[PDB]
């Protein structure tokens, strides 16, 4: 269920975007409504350090792969 | 024709005045409502006697009085006024604002027939204008600071209020309230605030790209 | 001939902002019905002038500004719009559209005299999405 | 009666003007000899120390408007 | 001798200004010379009350008459 | 006339971006082998949505747009792109290099019909451009 | 013909900047002696080289860039520029003004051969903003106060210091310094300021007023 | 051609007004030392921001406007002003003397270009005239 | 020695940033290549309370200046 997928406190976030986009794509959903569910659970999980990253961002970003990209680069290095 | 204001918001709108004081955004707002169409001399001066106190109504007539003599000084600076006509025989006296002139004394009917809707809408703006300026002086903006509990929108609603309410010139207003927001409400809006990939050159810019980006908490 | 709106009517949808809030449908529903007659810049900028508060009132302010620009590109982008004419010396500048032309700053006679109703409902509209957009903003 | 209100020792200003502006106004006097009836009442009454304020004004006041406002201006805060 | 002229503790306005005026006219100075003496002898005199209240005049005084008239309007009752 | 590549081929492909991830030069150097001949619009994008995850995917469609996009502002700044033609009615739009053009959505035979030589060898640079970008970022 | 600035006005001015900072009005005003002749791209860079260290040198570089770059948007805004000409020929670009172009990298007598009277000047001003911005960062108008026993000419010089360098835009100056005095600048000429019987309408009529009426101690 | 005064000369008489004052007679025997070629509005403004504070420097802005505004009126008073022209056209407008006309603003050398000798002699006049008022009023 | 520079424990950030500058101006790289090195020498050098400080950076960081303009403006008094 994709409305259950959260970031682990221990898990990185490329794995947590496979997961997500995984389960968003393989599920009921129309095929017009995956990209902004996937980037409305980027926003909503995604535990609350990413989620201000996602929320300060100077550009508005409209796409799942701009989000992945962005996060990847500003991400906290640990 | 004239047409009296109901009593009934007259007597709710003196009380919210009595409860609320005359410089809540509430009763400025109240009063910007009952003064929405254009007045005759006689309503207002009669709704300022109603709704004021004996002390703010003569401070209010004072200023009443100076809004009106700096509108006969732009209307003999321009002969376009909307209260003027074209020819000399139509310049505006302040009798006939204030409501003095013949054929008006005590009569709001004359009152209706003789005067122009220009001259209606002036002396409303003059009576708005000297009822902000005695509000403003029967009862800081520098000494606002967001609470560490205070959510942004009251923290703007405040400040805006504090400074439009102030002795500040009217050209002065919006660059201290972005530089009071930027200086003011706590690093965080601080830095927010700071680290605006776009230059925000305005208060609604600023309060709409915070209300985007705060952390909800 | 300009008609002003009842300050009662204004005094009652203000309240029903101060309770309810600026996104109950509710009160979308009662600022769609004081939005029922084309309004004059002069009406529909006092109006929130008195409903809204400073902050949402500068945010409504910016909203109408760029939803009114975008209207004029529209209208730039196709000259039959109601609120144009045919010939060149009837193309609509924001000056027009925010009150701010010749013959129209502060006196709404003069605002209702040279305005077009095509004029009046686009003006209209574009604040009734402002107001929109700074209630999903607000809360 | 107007010529018999005092500003009393606990009193506030805005009390007493507003109490003997009503007192005047609602009185037998002429319109034109209200304004400075209130004036002199405000010199003569309202007690010594914003009688004192009131006469080293260095400017000139010939209002009531103009009086009140310049008392709430310069009053002693207590 | 003017320039020994102080107001006393105790003394009055009025006073101090008859017994300075006197003794600055039946003096040796110059007819041309008495007023600014006069006004100058007001302003360093007449001890740091009433100094205070000349300094602090938001109208410039330029006569004996005047500060005189100024002094005794806006003089601390006692 | 439009011959697929091997699924075999972009098993093995897609089996050896599994193991040695998508940054070893051996990946990339099979990447090279399999971007050998001038690709279809709809070869890379099948091909794509083979060997990369999906979010990898999301990010290679990211940067192969941007970089289609400066091959563009190229073109329209030098009428001699080998994609372009001598009149302005030769003009390449990010919609005939996406494949979004008209008589190519969906349809790899006419797509190999309308694009150029030059067309082909752009977008096959833009795209292993892209995917270089996007091993770069994802580890 | 180049001349170099004298090693030891530049040792001299190192060493203020050393003792007494970048902020201090001495420091800004020894910048503006030694920034009096329009000098050339290689003198303002050595310049400082020499009197700023490394991280404020770095800072500076960042800083002239951006000034220069707000320069040559006004340039490319008006072709009537003093650095520009009246063909496109004469259009200055950044290598020029950063020493950059061609017959200027290192060279200061070419550079000084090529540069304009008005491209000296711009990069003089720009260079001047620059250290004024790298110095305000180095080391708030909304925070002074007059001291129980500052006197009014001191507080004066800090508080309109503090706001023409400053973020407020240029037009927003006056009516701030205004309101500061009145706010601040303790309840004795507070009070000196509202009994104002004339109204001040500038920061140097109050002053002057305040001057002449202060209570001498 | 415009020669900017020596920064050696200006430090040493910033210090001067610093450790002895504003209104000793040595420090406007400097002052007019520092004041004896005519000098262009730009050279003024610079010597007057460099040695006074800011507040006395605001001081003497207003002093120094006030004293430029009496010679203007001196000026429209009689047409043979060593600064005027005889035809109309050469009427000083203060946008000229403050520095502020077109072509001088931020620019010495247009400005020494564009200014008469009567006019750099009237504004040193002006100034000298607006430091002394400011040096009695400070102290 | 420029790769040999750390912040120490108990260094401000402007010393380091003066030392670093220093070691890697006045060294054998050409001069297209120091800001590069400065720019990724601040970020794996300078203790990892402000390695993670640069590390989320909302904005892009694309100079030595930005770069210690921000870690000024954000860096933990103390």
């Amino acid at each position: 269920p994709w409305a259950d997928i959260m970031q682990g406190p221990s898990e990185s976030f490329v794995d947590f975007a496979n997961r997500l986009i995984k389960a968003v794509e393989g599920s009921d959903l129309p095929p017009s409504a995956r990209a902004p569910v996937i980037i409305d659970c980027f926003r909503q999980k995604s535990q609350p350090d990413i989620q201000q990253l996602i929320r300060t961002a100077p550009s508005t970003l409209t796409t799942p792969g701009e989000i992945i990209k962005y996060v990847l680069d500003r991400q906290k290095t640990a």
